[PDB]
């Protein structure tokens, strides 16, 4: 999970 990568958010940004």
């Amino acid at each position: 999970i990568q958010i940004g």
